[PDB]
DNA sequence: CAGGCCAAA
DNA sequence: CAGGCCAAA
DNA sequence: CAGGCCAAA
DNA sequence: TCGAA
DNA sequence: CAGGCCAAA
DNA sequence: TCGAA
DNA sequence: CAGGCCAAA
C-alpha cells in the first residue's frame, strides 16, 4: 500500500546564533579596611569590610551582545539564551615602585604579588556578602573611605557606555571611545563587600560573632608565577531565559466556546508558586499558588519588561522562576555563580610600631583578559496557512507581576536570603 | 539562505558596500523584471516593465 | 609569542530555510484544434495549434 | 596604463602594512570605568629589509 | 631623513643620511578609523558608532 | 511520528 | 537529448 | 620559432 | 526536557 | 570544593 | 603572460 | 584569514 501522503508534521525552523566578545579589565588592589555603614530605612547599621576582587558581570547581557546584535535579536520571537561561557586569563600584574610619599616610602624592587579568586561567595547563605563601589582617600588610593553613590544599574551602565561608546550624534561622544573597537582596557571599580551587624546601638540582647572567615572561601595565588595563565573557566546552562517574547498564538476565544473549560492537573503542580520567608523568624515561611502574573504574548499581552529591556544590563540573563508556560512543565529556582578576582593589596616597607595590619599600600593593578561566549536558539512554527506566524496554545507564556503594574524579576545585586536569589520589581528607566 | 552581517558596532545590521544591489529600472520608473509568458526571442527571455497590481 | 588578538573578521549569521509543498493537479485532455487569432495593435494575424499538456 | 598589443587587464593595488606598539596604561587609579586617562611613554624598534626587482 | 641632503645645500649638517649612517627614522604617520558625524546632520541619521577595527 | 505540548526527548 | 542556440559539445 | 604582439609562454 | 547527568 | 543549603551526596 | 597558480 | 568584496572559494 503505497502512501501518497505522511503525517510530515509542522513547517518548524529553528536558528542558532552565537555572540563572542574579549575584554580586558584592570581592578586595583583595594586594602581590607572596615567602614561604618549608618542605618537607613529598612536597612540597619552595620559594618562593612572592603575586599579586592572586582566582580566580573557575566550575567548580564551587555557583556555578550553589542547594542546592535541586541536591537537585531529583538527582531527573532521565541528567542532563548541556551548557554554561556567565560575564560578569565591573567597577565602580569603591576606594582608600584614606590608611592607619593617619599620620606618612608622604601621603594623595592622585590615585591609579594598574590591573586584572589572567588566564585560562590553569593550562594554563600551565612556571608551575605555584596557588590559595593567605594570612595579611596587622597592620601592612600588603595584604602576605600566610604561608598559611592553609583547603583548597580549606574555602574553597569557605564561600564556598557565605555566598551560601546556613544551615539554619533551625543555631544559626549568624544569623551569615551568605543572598547570593543579600540582594544583598550575598561577599569573596574565593583568590588566585593563582607558586612556584619553593628551592635554599638543594639539595645537588648547582642550578636557580637564578628565577621566570618571569609578567606576560607576563596582561592589565593601566587600573581608571579600566574603570568599569562588562565585563572577562570566557567560555563553555563541557561534553565530558562527568554529573551524575545514567544509569537502569539491563535486565541482559541474567537473558535470555540471551549476556551475556559478547566481540566484536571491531578497531584502534579502545574502553576508555579511564590515563597516568602522571613530571616527575623518574626513569621514562618509562606508558599503561595496563583501568584499575580500575566501573559507577555496575546490577545492581553503586557510586554513591559522586554519593551523596557530590562534584560540587557538592570536585569540578569537567567530568570528561572519568573516565567511560567501554559504548557505542562516543572520549574525550579536558578541562579548564576558570581565570579569575583583581583590583586591582594601590597603592604608598605615602612615598619608599624604596633602589632596590626598594614598602615599604608603600594599601588597595584591586575590585568585581565575575559573572553565570553553566548550561544542562543530561535523558533518559527509556521502553525497556520496565512498571516504570518503563530506559535502553539500550549506555548503561551506569563511573567509574574505586582499588583502596580510593575514586572517581577531577579536580581543579583542584594544580597542572598537562605542561600537563594531575591525577586523584585522592576524599575521604570 | 539568508545573510546578518553586523558590521558596526550600534544601529543594527550593515552591509558591507561591495554588497549594494541595483535593478534595473525604466524611464517612467516602473521595475523591469523576467516574464516566462510570452514567447522567446533568439532562445532568450525578456525583460518587460512590472505592471502595478 | 603569544597572541592576545587574532584576525577573527566579523560576526556574519547565516540563517537556511526549506519549504515543502504537495500538490494534487487535473489537467483535461484537450484536442489538437487549429484556432484562428485575430491580430490587434503589435500582434499580428496567427494561427494557433492548441495541445493538451498543461 | 595601457598597451596597444591585445592584452588583458585589471585593477591592481598592494597591501598596506601597519605595524606598532599598543599605550601603556599609567598604574594610577581612575575614579570612573573608562579608559586610561594617561600613558606611559613607549617605542617600538623595527628593522625593515625591502627588495625590488626590475 | 634617508637619503640626506645635497652636498651644496644649507641644510646639510641637519638631517645625515641614514642609508650611510644607520640611525633610525622616527615615523609619524598613524593610521586612523573614521565615523560619521551626526550632531550637525538634519533628518534621518546613521548612529552606528565605530567598526571593531580590532 | 495516537496517552495530559512539541518546536522537548 | 529542460539552464540564455544547436546543426556546437 | 606561420593564426590577431613577443621581448609573453 | 526550566542544567544535566 | 561556582547552579536555588551543606554539616547532604 | 597586467600576480599566479 | 594582505592583491581590485566576502558573508564567495
Amino acid at each position: 500500500a503505497t502512501a501518497i501522503l505522511r503525517p510530515i508534521g509542522l513547517h518548524v525552523e529553528k536558528f542558532q546564533q552565537t555572540y563572542r566578545k574579549k575584554w580586558r579589565f584592570l581592578t586595583s588592589a583595594n586594602a581590607n579596611v572596615i567602614l561604618a555603614e549608618a542605618a537607613s530605612g529598612e536597612r540597619p547599621a552595620r559594618w562593612a569590610l572592603t575586599t579586592g576582587m572586582a566582580s566580573i558581570p557575566w550575567e548580564y547581557l551587555f557583556f555578550y551582545m553589542s547594542p546592535a546584535e541586541y536591537n537585531r535579536m529583538k527582531n527573532y520571537p521565541g528567542t532563548f539564551a541556551k548557554s554561556a561561557s567565560v575564560r578569565i586569563r591573567t597577565w602580569n600584574t603591576r606594582v608600584a615602585f614606590q608611592t607619593g610619599d617619599t620620606q618612608t616610602a622604601n621603594a623595592t624592587l622585590n615585591q609579594n604579588k598574590f591573586l584572589q579568586v572567588a566564585k560562590g561567595i553569593r550562594s554563600i547563605p551565612f556571608i551575605c556578602s555584596t557588590n559595593r563601589k567605594y570612595t579611596y582617600s587622597d592620601t592612600e588610593p588603595m584604602q576605600p573611605t566610604g561608598f559611592a553613590t553609583l547603583t548597580s544599574y549606574e555602574y553597569r551602565d557605564g561600564l556598557k557606555t565605555a566598551m560601546y561608546g556613544y551615539d554619533n550624534d551625543n555631544k559626549d561622544f568624544a569623551k569615551k571611545p568605543p572598547a570593543d573597537a579600540t582594544g583598550a582596557e575598561i577599569y573596574l571599580q565593583d568590588y566585593l563587600t563582607i558586612y556584619t551587624n553593628d551592635a554599638r546601638a543594639t539595645t537588648g540582647t547582642k550578636i557580637l560573632a564578628g565577621f566570618p572567615p571569609y578567606k576560607n572561601f576563596i582561592e589565593e595565588f601566587d600573581a608571579s608565577a600566574c603570568i599569562n595563565t588562565d585563572v577562570v573557566a566557567m560555563d553555563y546552562d541557561f534553565s530558562y531565559a527568554p529573551l524575545v517574547p514567544q509569537f502569539a498564538p491563535v486565541p482559541n476565544n474567537l473558535i470555540t466556546q471551549n476556551y475556559n473549560g478547566s481540566y484536571p492537573a491531578g497531584t502534579k503542580n502545574e502553576v508555579t508558586a511564590a515563597k516568602t520567608t522571613d530571616s527575623s523568624q518574626a513569621t514562618a515561611p509562606t508558599q503561595v499558588r496563583n501568584a499575580p502574573r500575566k501573559y507577555i504574548q496575546g490577545p492581553h499581552a503586557d510586554t513591559t519588561f522586554f519593551d523596557e529591556e530590562q534584560n540587557y544590563l538592570r536585569v540578569p540573563i537567567e530568570q528561572g522562576g519568573i516565567f511560567e508556560e501554559v504548557n505542562v512543565e516543572t520549574v525550579h529556582d536558578t541562579q548564576m555563580p558570581s565570579i569575583n578576582v583581583g590583586i591582594r593589596a601590597v603592604p608598605k616597607l615602612t615598619t608599624i610600631d604596633e602589632t596590626t595590619q598594614a598602615n599604608s599600600w603600594l599601588d597595584a593593578q591586575g590585568y585581565f583578559e575575559v573572553d565570553c561566549v553566548l550561544t542562543t536558539e530561535s523558533v518559527d512554527p509556521y502553525t497556520y496557512i496565512k498571516g504570518g506566524c503563530y506559535s502553539a496554545n500550549t506555548k503561551s507564556q506569563l511573567q509574574y507581576f505586582a499588583s502596580d503594574g510593575r514586572p517581577i524579576a531577579k536580581v543579583y545585586d542584594n544580597p542572598n536570603v537562605y542561600g537563594r536569589m531575591q525577586m523584585i520589581k522592576t524599575v521604570k528607566p
